């Protein structure tokens, strides 16, 4: 949450996105060779349940930027970005997520703060994508 909004800790953010993957390599590791009612099944159960809050705000931060390459794809931020350039102003992605309905208020502030800003403000949707969804993916994959 904290280094998504600053557009200075993109490669911090990266690198600890590539050690959360790890961390959950690891741990899916661990699980190889379960069986059914397994002590280690028990204690990483266990363990999730210690860590629920921080699990949620992950699995929230995920679900958010999964559906934003939805969105992104939905023909109506088309319309709002009728050029293959990929720019587009931060009033149209604004009324983008507001008409798609599918993100909530806060949601909708989150990923504003979290837009690049612009001096035109035209952000580049393209990149947007290409630098949250992807790790949102490829991690979101292996929690579920």
């Amino acid at each position: 949450m904290k280094l998504s909004q600053d557009s200075s800790q993109i490669e911090l953010l990266k690198e600890l996105m590539d050690l959360q993957k790890d961390m959950v390599v690891m741990l899916l590791s661990m699980l190889e060779g379960n069986v059914v009612n397994g002590t280690i099944g028990k204690q990483m159960v266990d363990m999730l349940v210690e860590s629920s809050n921080n699990v949620e705000m992950i699995l929230k931060f995920f679900d958010m930027f999964l559906k934003l390459k939805d969105l992104t794809s939905s023909d109506t931020f088309k319309e709002y970005d009728p050029d293959g350039k990929g720019v587009i102003s931060k009033r149209d992605f604004h009324k983008a997520m507001e008409s798609h309905k599918h993100y909530t208020q806060s949601e909708t502030e989150f990923l504003l703060s979290c837009a690049e800003t612009d001096e035109n403000e035209t952000l580049d949707y393209e990149e947007f994508v290409k630098r949250f969804h992807e790790p949102a993916k490829d991690i979101g994959f292996n929690v579920a």
